[PDB]
């Protein structure tokens, strides 16, 4: 080990050499010979400095002695070897394992770096590196390691970082006509983090024509499978990114114009590995009111003929793919629920037609699913009553923390899909089609379930609905939904 004073010296040496080199570079610009040694030193000491990351306790030392500010000046150094060695150091310094060791050290340095506008300085650095040169491609990888490290410790900076030119770089890097590459995979991972719960970055993606990018890149896997598990993990990151963007009502319009629906559709038809995610996207593209135009387009392009088969039978591939029956059933019903919510006109009619062909077979299915999930809910709830009874025996007050455990168990049992199924039933029964009401009541009353149980599930659904959006919205939906009970 080394000591505070043995560290202060090492830094003061850096500053020494940093300064020296800057001067000689400015004073002897034509002649590598006069400054080169100065450089090799800066390089060596910059490297030696890595050891500082071992003791994150002494991080005020790097800010105090002005080491952090010059170190950024270095990212712009006219030779890549210095610039990349800086990045190396920034990666080691900023490694999350390290940043958790001492709060103070972490806290002070991040502030220095934000102050520095590091993300814009790293991006200027990226714009000059050439991935054809191996040591520079590793530089891209390492700068990307940093933003990840920094976002893991402090998410709020991602907004600033993205705007600071990063998002644009990523988009151009994913587009670029270059063979698939570990840096490409990493770009994909880093992009999706930038968007995680971040409307500001999701919109900025929109404005940059991000969606087109995601759709060309995703369209590589429409008919053919991806070669490798790395290249398959990228695809999945692209989808992740894509769904995240669709969380914002403004991107639904951009998706549509990008012929996004057609792609996800084509994916479903070709039944490749993309199919599970493509179904998820469709779901995100249609979910609430901001789904409306997309719903209508879905039908226009024949989405109905693609989705209902998947409503009737859940895919064989389930043991191999990773998406479970439950998940798959969750999305389809989600999608139908959005279709029933938002469709009007010809398209609505065509949808309702699917419930009448042939002897209302889809109604039977719907009700098959009703019982499946209802049943699971009843066990889940019974178990919960039991546990509450056992808490009282044992003297344990139930609290919100308990309630949250309980909620999660219901979520795992199929609460959401159950809610959707019942919404669908109710909407179906309010299309003034006697055939369809009959089948529901027929089916419902003879067996062990009842209108009463369904009505109840709807109310709960209404009550907790629109958790997402605005106080006036939550009022309006709740109203509309509860209106479906009048003729049911």
């Amino acid at each position: 080990m080394l000591d505070e004073s043995s560290v202060k010296k090492m830094i003061l040496t850096f500053e020494k050499r940093s300064y020296k080199n800057q001067e000689l570079r400015i004073k002897f610009p034509d002649n590598p010979e006069k400054f080169m040694e100065s450089e090799l030193d800066l390089n060596d000491i910059i490297q030696e400095m890595h050891v500082v990351a071992t003791m994150p306790d002494l991080y005020h030392l790097l800010v105090e002695l002005n080491a952090v500010q010059s170190l950024l000046g270095l990212l712009g150094h006219d030779n890549t070897d210095v610039s990349i060695a800086v990045v190396d150091l920034l990666q080691e310094l900023t490694d999350i394992d390290t940043l958790h060791e001492s709060e103070e050290g972490a806290e002070v340095l991040i502030d220095a770096l934000v102050d520095g506008q590091v993300v814009a300085l790293l991006v200027q650095n990226l714009e000059r590196l050439d991935e054809s040169v191996k040591e520079e491609a590793d530089g891209v990888h390492n700068t990307l390691a940093i933003v990840e490290n920094m976002a893991e410790f402090r998410p709020e900076m991602c907004t600033e970082g993205a705007q600071q030119g990063l998002l644009q770089w990523l988009l151009k890097r994913l587009k670029a006509k270059m063979p698939f590459d570990a840096n490409k995979l990493y770009c994909s991972e880093v992009l999706a983090i930038l968007l995680q719960d971040n409307d500001e970055n999701r919109e900025l993606l929109g404005e940059l024509d991000g969606i087109d990018v995601l759709l060309q890149q995703l369209s590589v896997f429409k008919r053919h499978n991806p070669s490798t598990a790395e290249e398959q993990e990228m695809m999945e990151n692209l989808f992740d990114s894509l769904c995240s963007c669709l969380m914002l009502s403004s991107n639904r319009e951009r998706f549509l114009k990008g012929e996004g629906l057609q792609l996800m559709n084509l994916m479903l038809r070709e039944k490749k590995i993309s199919r599970s995610s493509a179904l998820k996207v469709l779901d995100h593209a249609m979910i609430g009111p901001e789904g409306t135009d997309n719903c209508h387009k879905f039908v226009d392009i024949l989405g109905l003929r693609t989705i209902f088969p998947l409503f009737m039978k859940s895919p064989r591939k389930i043991k191999k793919v990773g998406t479970t029956e439950k998940e798959h059933e969750e999305h389809v019903c989600s999608i139908l629920a959005s279709l029933l919510r938002n469709l009007r006109g010809q398209q609505r009619t065509r949808l309702l037609n699917k419930f009448t062909e042939n002897d209302s077979e889809k109604v039977d299915r719907l009700m098959e699913l009703h019982f499946k999930y209802l049943g699971a809910m009843q066990v889940a709830d019974k178990k919960i009553e039991g546990e509450k009874h056992d808490m009282v025996r044992r003297g344990e007050i139930i609290d919100n923390d308990t309630e949250e455990e309980f909620y999660l168990r219901r979520l795992d049992a199929g609460l959401f899909v159950l809610q959707h199924i019942c919404y669908i039933m109710a909407e179906i029964c309010n299309a003034n089609v006697p055939q369809i009401r009959q089948r529901v009541h027929q089916i419902l009353n003879m067996r062990g379930s009842s209108i009463k149980i369904v009505r109840h599930i709807i109310k709960e659904y209404a009550e907790n609905i629109g958790d997402g959006r605005s106080p006036e919205f939550r009022e309006n939906e709740q109203k509309r939904i509860l209106g479906l009970l009048e003729n049911f």
